[PDB]
């Protein structure tokens, strides 16, 4: 097949990037985040108790409203760093862009208030490998490969700066409009996860972290860049940032003067200036500005690892290659 189809993404405050997918006949619309860090697709369910407030505020899937719905009903539990969602498995036809697929997805009957009452998205579409899929359910992208409609077996991500297009994901290729130059490709350490070897982390001129090498998970569902607590504690100390309850902050006036942060991947230096990784709401010295970096300790086998999230993707257009098991990087525009 020659097909390459694009899905438009809505950018909410440079934290949450989501798009729309139909489910069933007639299609039921859902706002979903496309996450390379998880392999499962799930949406809120009409069987979700209203005692969970998230199921009131978000859109619910009604199985009996779709004639293509096929019952499964196996228990499913997904674990994130934030907590757990629970539900049961179902199967229906899912539309993404111009592509339709019959897909096994979760129907979530348990949706904790924290985080999900802060979610502008209804659900998640896992772009990860089947190796990470709870219940070993075929991921959506694998079902798309089987259809052989794609021009290529690769898919790419584009995240924009809030201010116009929000963001775009392309299935089957990349969009030259949103990147310049050529892609620099880096192989995955192993199949089953989107992760690449990182040869170190630099603050300004000196490389202060990840000196002997570390893991970098490219995560399209990650809002920030996240490293191990040990790494971050040293990074923020070097930047002079102060730890709040949630975030790391710096005096808003000092933000533009913070040094650059470079990530060394595939022998090349990937730099993020203070303008890239700092939220500047004001430049006043009397206000504190949030940093787009924080600490998250990812448990093995996946961790300990860095996570390169929207902060990183925003500057660098990312191509995910299934056929060759590699990740391309190009300057975003
Ligand atoms: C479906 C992923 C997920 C799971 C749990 C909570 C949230 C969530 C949330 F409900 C409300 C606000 C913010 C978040 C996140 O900031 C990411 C939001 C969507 N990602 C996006 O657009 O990246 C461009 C998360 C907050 C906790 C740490 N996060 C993760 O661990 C996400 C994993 O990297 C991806 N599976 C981000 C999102
Ligand atoms: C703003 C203080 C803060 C710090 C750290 C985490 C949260 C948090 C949280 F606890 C629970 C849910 C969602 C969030 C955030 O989505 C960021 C999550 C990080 N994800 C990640 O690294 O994925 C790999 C925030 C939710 C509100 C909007 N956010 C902002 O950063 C707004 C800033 O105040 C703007 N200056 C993100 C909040
Ligand atoms: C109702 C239904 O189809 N249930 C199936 C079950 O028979 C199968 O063994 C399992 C394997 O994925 O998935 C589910």
């Amino acid at each position: 097949g020659n097909t390459t189809s694009s899905v438009i993404l809505t950018n909410y405050m440079d934290t949450q990037y989501y798009g729309e997918i139909g489910i069933g006949t007639p299609p039921q619309t859902f706002k979903v985040v496309f996450d390379t860090g998880s392999s499962n697709v799930w949406v809120p369910s009409s069987k979700c108790s209203r005692l969970y407030t998230a199921c009131v505020y978000h859109k619910l899937f009604d199985a009996s409203d779709s004639s293509s719905y096929k019952h499964n009903g196996t228990e499913l539990t997904l674990r994130y760093s934030t907590g757990t969602v629970s539900g049961f498995l179902s199967q229906d036809i899912i539309t993404v862009g111009g592509i339709t697929v019959t897909q096994m997805f979760g129907e979530v009957t348990e949706m904790p208030a924290l985080p999900f009452m802060l979610a502008e998205f209804d659900g998640v579409v896992g772009m990860g490998f089947i190796e990470q899929a709870i219940g070993r359910v075929t991921p959506i992208f694998d079902n798309i490969i089987s259809q052989g409609v794609l021009k290529e077996d690769v898919f790419s991500f584009y995240y924009n700066r809030d201010s116009s297009l929000g963001g775009q994901i392309v299935l089957g290729g990349s969009d030259p409009q949103h990147y310049e130059g050529n892609f620099h490709y880096i192989n995955l350490i192993k199949t089953g996860v989107w992760q690449i070897q990182m040869k170190g982390v630099s603050v300004g001129s000196s490389t202060l972290l990840c000196e002997d090498g570390c893991l970098a998970l490219v995560d399209t569902g990650a809002s920030y860049i996240s490293g191990s607590t040990s790494s971050i504690e040293k990074l923020m100390e070097a930047l002079g940032a102060k730890k709040r309850l949630f975030d790391y902050v710096v005096k808003c006036n000092e933000g533009p003067t913070l040094p650059d942060i470079s990530f060394h991947l595939g022998g090349k230096e990937y730099t993020l200036t203070s303008a890239d990784y700092v939220f500047q709401e004001s430049y006043s010295s009397k206000k504190l500005c949030t940093l787009a970096i924080h600490a998250m300790d990812i448990p093995p086998p996946t961790g300990p690892t860095w996570a390169l999230g929207a902060t990183f993707i925003r500057k660098f257009y990312t191509e995910f290659d299934r056929r060759n098991n590699r990740i391309g990087f190009a300057l975003a525009r």
